[PDB]
């Protein structure tokens, strides 16, 4: 058991947050001991919103760097913060409010593939394995101590889509354990190894270079496959079948 | 791994269904090989609906007994049917469409606690132990062969609300494994032991009988806690009063 009267602030977006909140409830964290910071209701985030509305769980949508956000966290007074696909950098002074600190879910084997488009870049780079890292948040992104990593094999048929979704599902499976690590004060271990970082641009502008081998082309196609976004171009190429 | 081109129809509602569709995509099931039956857009079922529009997964909200619903199944031609908290009895002829059969998630250890309110009756009866059952669907409700049961211990602090959500959370951790059993044709085992049944109504109309002992009133109060709904009622001098 998590302590009674442990206060938990979830900063999150979409299913992972919904699942976290659900998990917290099954662990016996009462509604008034839960608060959610999120973003406006949208096509990914309206399962979370409808839950918060139905159950009357307190929440904010205010920007991470705003006084209203800080005020929301300060009034709540969290013991721990759980970032579950939160889409902004959380300022240091906000994290400071949580005496038992925090955790974020990142869909790579950190410090490898920090940043954005991680599942795309892993496919493009031809990785045989990737994974997910639950790590403490310090004031920079994805640099804080590792509480839990798990390895996920990348299949030859995986797409950005397939791998993104398996990342979520498998990560949820460890979430209860990680909350319990945070509760017990587990310090985790500092990130060691070859860091890498990727930004918000898809490479080659989403465009196939025909001098690439069949192996580079297929990778790119599979890394670009993510409905409803447009696929790789040559014209619209969602599979290596079509490429031929 | 799931046999590729396996066509899967999910009958469901809310987070369990969203999680299921997420898992299936994570397992490499293509979008045109998924189809969903659900109900009209709800404050519980908003997550799912937006997922289905977003990824353009085909779906219906027609009634389970309707010709439109049956045609939706007919045209999709599922290999398997996954009921994740679907709220109607699915006609037998509709189940016959899936040649690898079906599975439903029920939150008890079947055959105990067939029917609605299983989480509340478990608490009311003073079970220290319950669980969830993934079972094949017969023409009748909650009778078919068991593919997977896991035990969930009940605490003295558990409410219907904490237990309901823990049921969900824990059941999701076994979903992939259940899907693979269906894929590989595990017939499961016949439900053994003595079947108990509980009425569709809310237990004792949510009203505390004062002939009950302290222990039975405590359980009932915990069994009745489920926000946003009304809690246990005590009536005093022909007058309704909600319990804390
Ligand atoms: C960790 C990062 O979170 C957010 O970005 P993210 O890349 O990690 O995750 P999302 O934006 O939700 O996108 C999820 C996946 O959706 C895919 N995707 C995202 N945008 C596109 C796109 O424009 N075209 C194609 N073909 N695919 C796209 C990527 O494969 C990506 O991994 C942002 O809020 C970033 O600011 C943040 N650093
Ligand atoms: N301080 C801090 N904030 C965190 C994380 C962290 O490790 N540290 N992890 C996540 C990082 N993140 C998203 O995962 C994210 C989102 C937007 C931007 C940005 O706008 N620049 C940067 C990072 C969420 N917020
Ligand atoms: N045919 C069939 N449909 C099934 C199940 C089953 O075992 N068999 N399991 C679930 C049973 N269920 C709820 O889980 C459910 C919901 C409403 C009614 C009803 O209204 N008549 C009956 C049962 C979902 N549908
Ligand atoms: N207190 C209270 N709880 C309810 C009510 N309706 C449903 N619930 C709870 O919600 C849980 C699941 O309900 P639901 O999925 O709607 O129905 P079921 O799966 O057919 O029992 C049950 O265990 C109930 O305890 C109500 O009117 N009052």
């Amino acid at each position: 058991a998590i302590a009674p009267n442990t206060r938990v602030l979830v900063a999150g977006y979409g299913l992972p947050a919904e699942f976290c909140v659900t998990t917290l409830i099954g662990m016996g964290v009462e509604i008034d001991k839960i608060a959610v910071a999120t973003h406006r209701e949208d096509n990914r985030n309206c399962g979370l919103h409808s839950m918060l509305r139905l159950r009357n769980i307190q929440f904010t949508t205010a920007a991470a760097n705003s006084e209203e956000f800080y005020e929301f966290g300060a009034n709540f007074a969290p013991d721990m913060i759980i970032s579950m696909h939160y889409r902004s950098l959380i300022p240091g002074r906000f994290l400071k409010l949580a005496k038992k600190g925090s955790v974020n879910l990142h869909p790579s084997l950190l410090p490898a593939y920090r940043g954005t488009n991680s599942v795309a870049w892993v496919i493009i780079n031809g990785e045989s394995e990737t994974g997910f890292s639950y790590h403490r948040m310090d004031e920079n992104a994805d640099t804080g101590a590792i509480l839990l990593q798990e390895r996920i094999s990348v299949e030859e048929t995986d797409t950005a889509f397939s791998l993104f979704h398996r990342q979520i599902a498998r990560a949820m499976l460890r979430l209860e354990e990680v909350i319990l690590k945070l509760d017990q004060g587990d310090p985790g271990f500092a990130q060691l190894g070859e860091a890498s970082y990727y930004a918000r641009e898809l490479p080659f502008g989403g465009v196939i270079d025909p001098r690439w081998s069949e192996v580079q082309i297929d990778r790119f196609i599979r890394a670009m496959f993510f409905p409803p976004f447009p696929p790789a171009v040559l014209y619209y190429v969602p599979s290596i079948d079509i490429y031929r």
